[PDB]
């Protein structure tokens, strides 16, 4: 007999995370996935979020797709949801003044969609498949303080370097742009210039800044203005409680989604445990991350769901 949530919840005496705790985009099950194998498009490199590449749909599964970097190895392939704001239709970089990192084999000047499509005999994913007005008060060139998410104990001097639809790219002055990340005005990882001084927290200055540093001086040195204080919005803390159950993508094998439980909570983050598995794979994740979903999301969208790991298996709990 088919595994099911209804059945597992009774066996376990457990509850699911209510749909209302999730963002609409994490919850929505009724949109169709119109992406097909072979369709071509543009997208940010998730491991280098300031860069745009040409991408091909390598696989479709329920409401998700596996994207491949044209010309490059399969080892960089990655997964997104069909409502990803981090992909764009063919032509987007040109119309929005963004730069392209071309497919392997091509110098940048030698790239043109119309020739490439002919050369590869492939179709552009149509524009209507893609979700992606501006974030009030965040403009390119403005400066702010922001948590390095690779080193979360550090709040650092930062600038806005890209604005795309309702989001902006946070960049860390004079550090490599692999540390960049996208967010919106409600992000709890960003703060106005001066926050650290006001809170007593230490501030990480620009890399190799002479004599670590004063904001007023640095704003004058650069002629940049601070993101204004009114622009920052407080996101409410999430309402996920410990033991609530949900579905989460497996970070070790991104293709798979598993039955999951909330192991721990912060204001803005949940720690996920995969039922039946050792606690060694427990991981923190932002409550707004695209790859957590309520119970039912896989069944309703057409994606396989991994049931809890059997008792006495390798890598199992107890």
């Amino acid at each position: 007999e088919c595994w099911s949530w209804e059945s597992y919840l009774e066996e376990q005496k457990a509850i699911t995370a209510p749909v209302s705790l999730f963002q609409d985009s994490q919850a929505v099950t009724h949109n169709k996935n119109g992406f097909k194998l072979g369709m071509k498009l543009e997208g940010i490199d998730p491991q280098h979020p300031s860069m745009y590449f040409i991408l091909t749909v390598a696989e479709v599964c329920g409401y998700r797709l596996r994207l491949h970097f044209d010309g490059y190895s399969e080892c960089h392939d990655f997964w997104v949801n069909a409502n990803s704001p981090d992909i764009h239709p063919a032509g987007w970089f040109e119309k929005t003044g963004h730069k392209l990192q071309p497919p392997k084999g091509y110098k940048e000047e030698e790239f043109s969609w119309s020739q490439y499509l002919r050369s590869t005999r492939a179709q552009a994913a149509p524009k209507h498949l893609f979700v992606s007005p501006p974030p009030l008060g965040f403009q390119v060139g403005m400066k702010l303080e922001a948590v390095d998410r690779m080193n979360p104990s550090l709040v650092c001097v930062a600038s806005v370097t890209d604005v795309v639809d309702s989001r902006f790219l946070v960049h860390f002055d004079n550090w490599d742009d692999t540390y960049d990340y996208w967010c919106d005005p409600s992000s709890p990882y960003i703060h106005p210039v001066g926050w650290c001084q006001k809170q007593g927290k230490p501030l990480t200055p620009p890399q190799d800044y002479p004599d670590p540093f004063c904001w007023e001086k640095y704003l004058e040195e650069t002629g940049a203005s601070a993101v204004p204080t009114w622009a920052f919005k407080v996101r409410p803390p999430h309402s996920f409680l410990v033991n609530m159950k949900l579905e989460a993508v497996d970070r070790r094998n991104p293709a798979l989604i598993r039955v999951a439980s909330v192991e721990d909570v912060e204001d803005h983050r949940i720690k996920i445990h995969f039922d039946g598995w050792s606690h060694g794979y427990d991981f923190w994740i932002d409550a707004d991350h695209p790859d957590i979903h309520p119970a039912g999301w896989c069944s309703k969208t057409g994606h396989p769901l991994q049931p809890p790991l059997g008792p006495r298996e390798p890598s199992s709990a107890s």
